[PDB]
């Protein structure tokens, strides 16, 4: 009865019950989907065995998106599982420290570039790409960016570039897999209550609904575009952000 | 447990069961919403109210956006049946038949650039600004346009000026009603009659948009009562493509 | 060898030498530029006829664009003193004080609304129709717009929305009058005298400064000239780069 | 008197007369400026120092933007002839063929994703950063970009993303170099006369008719690069008869 009934979904980026994607998860299992979780390192193996239990699922995954060969490797492991594959939610996305702090030149070095570039934008169609034989053709992959690829935010520097290039890889994706039946969207999140107060105390002063999103608000965005309901969208950035994006704050 | 359960929402512009409002009808009542209609002129007072009762519903109200007496009276009505309102969709628009073909120069003139804009542009945020007294602090508002706004598109002339002025009221509207909770959203909807030009539109929208086929007015009701829902609380100020994703390719090359 | 030599420009907009149009009259007079100017109100006639004899002009037209009358005579006036008009500057732009300040739904009437559309939108295509049949077939059309019309900006309310309208018949008309070769464009310039305002661009902008009306006036020039012959359709910020950041974090 | 006097300029991506760069270099030294070029690979030194006379110039430098060593040799180079610069203009990109020809992730690896971001996104700012100790107080830099950043264009493929990224990069720049008074911007130039197909549609379906010439483009480049543009920075201004602003084809 849920509007995810027998859907599905892979997460990635789980890492804590203060992640979007915990907040994402939380929603879907809410709305009936079946779910399945990757993590990095056999370290995380147990902690994202007891996020998988939570949500009634015993299937967890390694997979470095660094690492051509783990990504191949975690969908021929899905695929013994799963006939097929409803949803992905891509929520993982690195930038050095010093990439997405200060000034943007003072971090910038090639190599800074090239790992937030690999991670946070790469990964996300080289993911869809190598679902693509077990994706059922009413599937929906999202991902995650932020306003910072938009417009010039202080400190965001490096991830603004990547996040630019992961919202334009939506757009080259919902084309490339369009034709089968396959959406692909990304959510613009709001910053989250849990210098970055400076950011939060902005956000509730001046977004139209004066306060900060929720993990709650951002997963049940994602939980709709994962679904039937958005059938009719597809290669949108959508905004989840108390309306932030809209207005020149502060002036 | 319909994710609308118990909310109560006014519907404007349902003229026909192909109509965008009927769609978004359907969806609302099926997710657990209570509705209400609005209709312009006594001679479409018995066809409306037979579409509200195909909704379970008895309450019609008429609402000419063009009189101010019209506008001013809705929510005096509506406030003795419903003691709060929580959704409105906007769902009307117009302009003189030549403003919206050939030229944009030639089909331009004062009284065409007027009735436009006051039909399809100032009536949304008129008709919130009435409803405010009544209206739930969670209440979210929704409109719907059209790509014209963002792009030139042949034929659609100044009905593309007044899409944007509509989609800008979203904004403005956000910030002046948000402070007290409430949402203000559009849906920008691809095409959905024997319009030879409109059919060219529709063809080429079938063949290059991302998921080669047009939006149906189920795809726009569900992301309407999507937006109209709780599940959308983090959502405002927000125009939102339902148009399988025409908006974001080059056609035709 | 001015980049605008020959070029016959009409200006609408200039009250003071504060005004947007001054700054554009006079990159566009030392660009070798022949300018022509309107007014509102008999009342004015003499300070616009001193301020086009200091751009060395004549040309000084009444035209309350509220009146299709006053349209029509402007270019019917004109046209006894140039053959063809290679650009038109469009500076103009008004909604009642109550649409512009505080909520925007405490300053929403239809007859606000209608005011600050008609005079701020529907004003630029409409001197575009009126003017067509003198318009050389490379003219060049110019209005003035605001980031408001794209964002939410506090108090600018109404004028938001019709500066929306602007933008989009800035688009409807390069498509309109593009196949005789005519471009149309918008400057979304910053603010331009509040105080407070202004503190918040210059502390902002990647610039770190105000806009000035020379700086808008360059831009404008050089849109209205043969070096923008490939730029049609374009809304150009010219505001310090205040747009394209998120300020006050 | 020209628009551009006195201030000195550095072109990279100057390969032949029909280059964007050949087009914003003449328009350059019409309107007064002093001229500096780059080259990648000793194969090219010879075609490059021709071009670089035609334009009253003996001032060309070898740079491969893949390498680091190269880029700050440039500066120091230049800096030799030079006591300031007042533009830069970055005018190169690549893509490996595969990764801009049919389906988008047919051509998608890892390492022509990481090649088609280095060279046309990360090359800008890494010239930018370089260039900082000898940039005038009102320089200006200019990069080149195209609408397939913004909407998807068939074909585009990996350099989509790559331009999406370089565009960013420009409101960055502007925000890191503009307290100093320097100025960065794009163009996002339309195409120049599968590629028949792209040019037939524009000269079609732009308001103007017609596809943008490599002089109107560069007429733009060297608008950006003078003090007339003084108040703009962060833009990417299309140059391309109005193409991006309507829906062609209907
Ligand atoms: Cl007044």
């Amino acid at each position: 009865m849920g509007f995810l009934d027998g859907k599905r979904i892979l997460l990635t980026g789980l890492l804590s019950n203060r992640s979007i994607a915990y907040g994402i998860a939380k929603a879907c299992k809410r709305e009936g989907a079946e779910l399945a979780f990757t993590y990095v390192g056999d370290r995380f193996k147990d902690r994202i065995t007891e996020f998988a239990a939570e949500f009634g699922s015993e299937l967890v995954f390694p997979c470095d998106v660094a690492d051509d060969a783990q990504i191949d490797a975690l969908f021929a492991s899905l695929k013994t599982h799963w006939d097929s594959l409803d949803g992905l939610v891509h929520s993982i996305g690195f930038a050095p420290r010093e990439a997405i702090a200060g000034d943007f030149l003072d971090g910038l070095t090639r190599e800074n570039f090239r790992i937030a570039h690999d991670i946070s934008a790469y990964s996300f169609p080289a993911l869809a790409k190598a679902a693509l034989p077990m994706l059922s053709d009413d599937a929906s992959l999202l991902t995650l960016s932020y306003l910072g690829a938009e417009r010039a935010i202080p400190n965001y520097n490096t991830m603004g570039l990547a996040k630019a290039a992961l919202e334009a890889s939506v757009r080259y994706l919902a084309v490339s897999l369009g034709a089968k039946g396959v959406r692909v969207n990304a959510i613009s999140a709001g910053p989250i209550k849990t210098s970055f107060g400076k950011i939060l105390d902005f956000v509730e002063s001046n977004s139209p609904l004066k306060r900060n999103v929720t993990i709650e608000q951002v997963g049940n965005a994602g939980a709709f575009l994962l679904s039937d309901l958005a059938s009719g969208v597809t290669a949108e950035v959508m905004h989840v952000d108390s309306g932030f994006n809209a207005v020149v704050g502060g002036m």
